[PDB]
């Protein structure tokens, strides 16, 4: 440990560079060790940014605000990220370094502490001087390393262990003159001369990648899986979408396809009814159908009451007066269906809550010739009468005990970003036009399956529009959403850019470019 | 020898960034284990498992204090068993040292293949039973797993219930690792309860009446409420609240209907805030909505009284008593049912109309009992279960009294809760040990009269009994205060004498 | 950088039964001091005291939890002052300590007499100060009269420039000479370093001051620098005072005997006397009121314009008879000592009162020209009885109120009372302090609260006050900021009492 | 220290002087020996008594005169009998038989009132004729 001083340029001022070790590094033996591996010693001597290591002080923030959280592992360094995954297990400590774009006319603090592994991170800066920890002023900060011990009871890790972390939060509040001025923090890492490698297996992993490399394919060549036979036009946004309920286009990066959803939304967009007894109340027209289930013939409260990929738009409560959707129906017989031609649809029976606009196994057709028990196609293709975006915007209910998507919500103050396809009308029953936004596609999140993310942490992208004269950078969460920061109805964003990984973030991290 | 059938393997700690040194003075001090306290007698069950113990810094008052400001520790314990028998005793205990990893057996003859010692019942002297600390690893973690002491009897008691209770402290190599600050999820091993007699604390199903009295009835063998249910670990967990006044009052929408025989009895259905798109998986009826009896099939004997009157203009007009109750008197999902569905004695209601509900007595045939057996909850939604004291105990009640309206009229009726937020306020706070429940003193008089009750994690109190009353009452003015952590199965040595 | 302005005498502990080691690890970390965060401005006067502290194991975040079990201990502090300072900021403060028995002076100039060091805002981060530990016997055990450090205002913050303000944080180290005495159960009268409070939202909370409706807002309004309430009033030290209750629905409901003749000119006003179950001796020395009973204002003489609103009916073996709406008020329309007035005469608009006949009074509204600024202001306080004392926000900081929605009751029968819709205030809820009485507050100091909304994406911090109410700092001014009831209050920190919390609520949006 | 009730030796606890000064003065605030059930009895009155010694290092410090206002630790009772003794309700009256009666649950004398603190407590007296 030491710390040295440097005088600025003009001479107003001091920066200092502190090398610290806030609790004592314990160097196993690797006595247990079947082989020791070294890692080349250029890596010791490369300090790389960390995966989330970036975050801006505002003189807003509060010092109960978590601004990094990281654990001590091998997913610190680029280069040691890369070769654990040709590793069964790894020992030792990281330096870190927190580069603090600090000036002489500010004040506040920072604190930087250490958290052993089984503990829990508090929201107070007063409760984090309990642990062994560091303190920067403003003022002269510049450079920080910690000397951060790999915290162990076992001779070397293998992978799912808890581990020690690294917590920086505000100790005191940033003031400046300026109302403008933010105090930026970085982190990089390397290995400690102690670290170490335990045995070569084959580099397969379950572990993310450092690097994630996206296929540079346009949204227009990806799927709406809300509307399959249109393209993605454009990309979306609209300030009053403040949640998404859908069922289709929800994937996860952990489970995969959620909800109702799947990978092949163009192949599940048909189903197939059983006409059932009977017909709505005071509608004779609206014959009643159940939708087959060839997932759950028993009709298991577990598994879904809709078949894989089925429609999840919306037509409001309580208003097949006033609004329908719009299918091709046509009987069953020897090799295909019948007299195939466009009805009004809608699922429920237009009053009870548990069946109207509810995603569950009982429709209408507003056909008036159904035979009793025959199998009808159902092709899902427009909306008629007073519907409008925001109508098939809102998914019907979710109900009861089986594995749906969950309704989501982007943090505060940043808004969803879509992908839009326009549905034309048809015409003699009669459609009108009307724009399927979807949530994500699978196209952009198989790749991200092939990759990984690493645990708690979100794909910050860039979008590239024309070769890069105009980058829009959104933050893609592995819960399924992608995402904008936004300033001050819908906004229109091309579909003929590309995506590009800029970095990994928190959840709570701010994006610096503003739709 | 005898006291150390498995050594203690002293740990390098070479692996432990920091070792913390305890203060000598506390290897030197035995402490009770919280929650180190069982009974056994010729009535417990061959095989049973009286007390199961992990090897962790819980089973001292000073190293349990001592763990909150530290992340890891390592060694052993030296523990005593104090056995209160007497020369009439004839029986043995075995207590067993078990490793990490190990299924314990249900056989006194298969604990003797582990490290134990063995005692028997007449005993005066205290057991001195080295605890080692089992593990593979330098030092542990919180959230490892642990080796056990288990206790077991070994020679029934075959010839007065038997409270054994353990003490320990810390082995000479005992240490504790890496300082972080004092705060922890873990139970606090003393609970300090606030002063506050039960007069002063909130009757959950009458939130206007105080409660007046403890009681307990031998008849009422169960508790079916989902008002006045708050557990230890999940919270309020029935369709119970903290803030019982402010969930009291409720809304409902009127409908066109009445009940098949009677024109006045007209249907209306519950407004649900926390529910708005009716889910069978969430509650039928708005969070804590009276739950009071009214009986099966009892319509034209019995009601529930409300307040009631239409909403209006940011008030309600033309607010008075009415008659109203469950379902529909004739069917078995609906009458006597905890569902959406009401009907109100007033012909009056317009259809689509909302009317404010305060429920506020009962009329007609309605008695104690009645009020006492809640309607029955059908459904996927999160029902608090229907809880019975376990054989030999009866529920202790917080009771209050409900008073009489007149000219609809309304009777004079009691109303029982099988606990008050206000006792379990401080509770949550504190926590409980796993697998441990409360005994609490009740101190009256000056302490001149100290009843004993265990409050479980369950969200109940009950009291050891003699005889059999079908209303004895204790004193709402003592308090109460912790006397110790006890095993669920742990025999009161306080009885109340139900016989006067 | 040391400071040592009296000397530390080290303890023999020759005396002491056992002496007890600490951790050598706890020696060596500084913590910060629990309650020894305090802020000056440029608006902060010369000579006012920012700290007060014991000298005691209290000082440090591990003493202060060890202490819970020893009876006893002996040595001082190694002290360390982290100062947020800036380039502009001119300003000395004075630390001083005080020796055990002696009192604590309230100027520069007595407290420069003792010994000192002078800390100019220039220089006085990092600076260290033994805080020694004084005393003529061999340890100290509970309850001892204790040394203080005392940190005043020397010469005020002033500005080249932009007007900052500095937040001042101690931290500490016990010395090396440090011990304790004798191991006790960890139970001991020493209040925790940390404060846990359950995670309960303000709506699940009972409002005092109205119990049969919810809590829907926490509020602030820059009129409402005064609580006078007797209702809603609970201590750390005391519990509830002032005619409060920690069951305020049960309480809501009083008595009165009817009482022989009626308000002068208004003869349909008749008066009653309040049933007094807990003072039936009627000593002026107990309330005059009914514990937890309605503390509603109506006005000043205010009898033509607005009245509040109850349920009432007579007493009968069978209950009450009869129960319906009145208008009532305490005292008379007239005379200053029982007209708006919380004591045991009130009135009620009902010409049927019997003589000696029993009353049930329900409160439920508030009638005519009654509305929220009339229904905040309490009935005085009168006589010789515990009265919960009348209370100011410091200057600068705004009272947060727990906020409830009283619906109007409407009659439409001509001459049938009506009520108009108001919002009811209370200064505390009885079950956010809950959990305050088995941790403690340390010893003049505040709670800061994170109070937490959108699942930590905004932040209000609150103080809360040991004496029964949280405030916030607040900018701008407003009759009616509303934060929202579905967050949770989290444990921050504790501060001194003048403090100035750092995150500002901007009261004009 | 823990005890069971069926033993028949003595349990033999050290109680040392907790003191922060260098000796005693009367009147100072004292450590205590706590005696307390640990186990109650769940299966006859059993009486417990204390005897003790002063620890080797035990000393007194300085000499004064042996008048001293607390309690003798031994009562010598005057050998009278009861006859003997002036009934202060009846003082003409001797008393002829001390009396019990299981009715008389209560006192409510102002008479005859002597407290070993307050002295003569109620409109009581000391020369009752």
């Amino acid at each position: 440990e030491n710390s040295k001083t440097e005088q600025v340029t003009g001479a107003t001022g001091i920066t200092q560079s502190t090398v610290t070790a806030p609790l004592p590094e314990a160097v196993s033996s690797l006595s247990l060790a079947p082989t020791v591996n070294a890692l080349d010693p250029w890596v010791y001597l490369n300090q790389t940014e960390v995966p989330g290591g970036t975050f801006t002080v505002s003189s807003a923030t509060q010092p109960g605000s978590v601004l990094l959280e990281l654990e001590i592992s091998p997913e610190l360094n680029l280069y040691t990220s890369h070769l654990f995954r040709m590793y069964a297990g790894w020992s030792g400590g990281f330096s870190l370094k927190l580069l603090v774009a600090g000036n002489a006319f500010s004040a506040g603090k920072l604190i930087a502490a250490i958290i052993p592994p089984n503990i829990e991170v508090p929201n107070s800066a007063y409760l984090l001087t309990g642990f062994p920890h560091e303190i920067l002023d403003f003022r002269t900060a510049d450079s920080m390393e910690i000397i951060a011990p790999d915290i162990k009871n076992i001779d070397y890790h293998f992978r799912g262990d808890k581990l020690g972390k690294l917590v920086v939060m505000v100790y005191s509040p940033l003031r400046s003159t300026s109302a403008d001025f933010e105090i930026e923090i970085k982190l990089t890492s390397a290995p400690l001369p102690d670290f170490k490698f335990t045995m070569l297996v084959p580099p397969i992993q379950n572990n993310a990648l450092p690097i994630w490399s996206i296929p540079q394919a346009p949204p227009y060549s990806m799927v709406n899986p809300r509307s399959p036979l249109t393209p993605v036009v454009e990309l979306y946004i609209n300030s009053s979408y403040a949640t998404c309920n859908h069922q289709l286009g929800r994937y996860t990066i952990y489970q995969g396809a959620i909800g109702n959803s799947t990978f092949n939304p163009s192949g599940a967009w048909t189903a197939t009814c059983t006409a059932e007894a009977g017909s709505v109340t005071g509608n004779p027209n609206w014959r009643y159908a159940l939708l087959d289930l060839p997932d759950n013939p028993t009709f298991d409260p577990t598994l879904p009451p809709v078949p894989r990929g089925f429609c999840d738009w919306g037509s409001g409560v309580k208003s097949g007066n006033k609004q329908h959707l719009v299918c091709f129906t046509g009987k069953k017989f020897a090799g295909g269906f019948q007299d195939v031609d466009a009805h009004m649809w809608d699922y429920g029976d237009n009053e009870t809550v548990g069946l109207d606009n509810t995603y569950q196994r009982t429709i209408y057709i507003s056909d008036p010739s159904l035979e009793k028990d025959a199998q009808y196609l159902v092709i899902p293709m427009g909306v008629s009468g007073a519907a409008n975006d925001d109508t098939v915007q809102v998914a019907p209910n979710c109900y009861g005990s089986w594995d749906y998507a969950p309704t989501v919500a982007p943090p505060l103050g940043e808004q969803f970003v879509w992908f839009r396809s326009q549905l034309p009308a048809s015409k003699t029953v009669n459609s009108v036009p009307v724009n399927v936004n979807a949530l994500m596609s699978p196209d952009l999140i198989r790749s991200a399956y092939a990759s990984g993310f690493p645990l708690g942490k979100v794909a910050l992208l860039d979008y590239v529009l024309f070769g890069g004269s105009v980058v829009r950078q959104f933050k893609l969460y592995p819960e399924g959403y992608m995402t904008a920061n936004t300033t001050g109805t819908g906004f229109i964003i091309p579909a003929d850019g590309y995506f590009r990984f800029n970095s990994w973030v928190s959840p709570s991290f701010m994006i610096s470019s503003v739709v």
